[PDB]
């Protein structure tokens, strides 16, 4: 919102909403520790079918930075 933005939680997703969707998630990363909507960053094998929830959650920082 303006200020809600914790040093251990915050909330950086795609769509711009810290709000409680379907499914949160936190990364992976102490460096990073941001929190993600599972829908938003699940890619599911077909529409309305069971998204794909690894274990390891990277933001997109990470994800660039690991180049996985
Ligand atoms: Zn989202
Ligand atoms: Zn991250």
């Amino acid at each position: 919102g303006s200020d809600s933005f914790q040093p251990e939680a915050k909330v950086r997703c795609i769509c711009s909403s810290t709000m409680v969707n379907d499914s949160m998630i936190q990364c992976e990363d102490q460096r990073c520790q941001v929190w993600q909507h599972l829908n938003c960053v699940l890619i599911p094998d077909k529409p309305g079918e069971s998204a794909e929830v690894p274990p390891v959650f990277y933001c997109e920082l990470c994800r660039l930075s690991r180049a996985d």
